[PDB]
């Protein structure tokens, strides 16, 4: 798009003090911080509250259960200051709707995964990815996760999604295409930022390369 | 089957001490304790070590990410005394293989989800459930999660699985069929045990009803 785009740090380290260090030093160059289970299991879910004072936090919990337990997971995420949560579309509309319902209580957002950026995502997810877009839209999801590693599919997802927010992982370690910026609203980068000698410099340079 | 079957407590409460009280109370009647994110996020991942002193612990983390992240999550589960982990087959063979590889380091087991017992599981998972069985078997998974709520499909899954271990949730709150015992090696029950006035009595009576 023509509009301002985000750089989102996937803070996949396994020490909370290290996470805080990295977030603080790259803060000038990143718009939101995505936290996944390796960090939350290592540091405690409370790490999201601490990180949220630096940038808004996406709870990347890949919620993928029946509605009852999915509801509880979403609630815990929002109780711990997450601005948004990530849910798998493949587990069905009932879970999508319930996670969206919990989110609304908190003014939070829900992102539905279409297909993973890894090769494994092609085995089952790719076949239903566009249908997931449809279901996520109908369920009231606020956005989508879609892969930079399959640019032709990312374009197709954008066409099906309209102006729905799309966040794209895969650039850097997974060798995704920087052309993803044409279709994405936010670019997610983990290793390309934190697994470096100078994370702040890498984040700075990524913005330049992506032209965002 | 003709062999001894397990009753597995899905301990989906959100206080560690409460979990320990319930686990101790029902220990005489249950064979393993399944722990999911509502408890682990609430009490800390260390609750698995405490629970493992009562019965072996299945880390029901619905692992559903790219291999890199999935590997880290599996490792953390096993470092915290889990005897096994649960992974979604839907995310692909690369993640299945990696989670199995981590499990082998610890002598742990991996169960692959075929299709969720909730209605949403019919939307996308049902259509590829049998292929997931094939991929899980090929990847080296030690078992499957399959639904008591769709008994005809459970039968098909058992036939495709050969002698892979199958654990079946859905009995009690989700109104799954007790005929699942015929195909399952273990029966998972959450609310039917813990959401009651007398969990030990409910677990005792469940064994009789299931004839296990
Ligand atoms: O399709 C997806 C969806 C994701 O959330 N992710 C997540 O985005 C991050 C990518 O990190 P990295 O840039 O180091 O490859 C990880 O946290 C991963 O779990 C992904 O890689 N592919
Ligand atoms: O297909 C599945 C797979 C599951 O792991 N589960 C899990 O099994 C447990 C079922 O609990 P309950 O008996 O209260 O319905 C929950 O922890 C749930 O996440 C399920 O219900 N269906």
């Amino acid at each position: 798009g023509s509009h301002m785009k985000q750089l989102i740090l996937a803070l996949d380290v396994m020490d909370g003090e290290k996470a805080m260090e990295i977030a603080k030093k790259v803060a000038e160059h990143v718009d939101r911080i995505k936290v996944n289970y390796p960090l939350v299991l290592s540091a405690g879910v409370g790490i999201m509250k601490r990180l949220s004072e630096i940038k808004p936090v996406i709870a990347d919990f890949k919620i993928a259960d029946v509605p009852y337990t999915s509801s509880l997971i979403a609630r815990i995420a929002f109780e711990n200051s997450a601005e948004s949560v990530i849910v798998h579309g493949f587990v069905g509309s009932d879970t999508l709707r319930e996670v969206c319902r919990v989110a609304e209580e908190f003014g939070g957002k829900v992102y539905a995964v279409t297909e993973l950026s890894s090769p494994g995502g092609e085995e089952f997810m790719s076949a239903v990815s566009l249908k997931i877009v449809e279901k996520a839209k109908e369920a009231g999801c606020h956005g989508l996760i879609a892969p930079s590693t399959r640019i032709e599919r990312l374009r197709e997802i954008r066409k099906a999604a309209g102006d729905m927010e799309i966040l794209c992982p895969g650039i850097g370690a997974q060798k995704g295409s920087i052309e993803a910026v044409k279709y994405a609203d936010g670019i997610i980068v983990g290793r390309g930022i934190y697994a470096s000698g100078n994370p702040a410099e890498e984040a700075r340079k990524l913005r330049r390369v992506l032209k965002i």
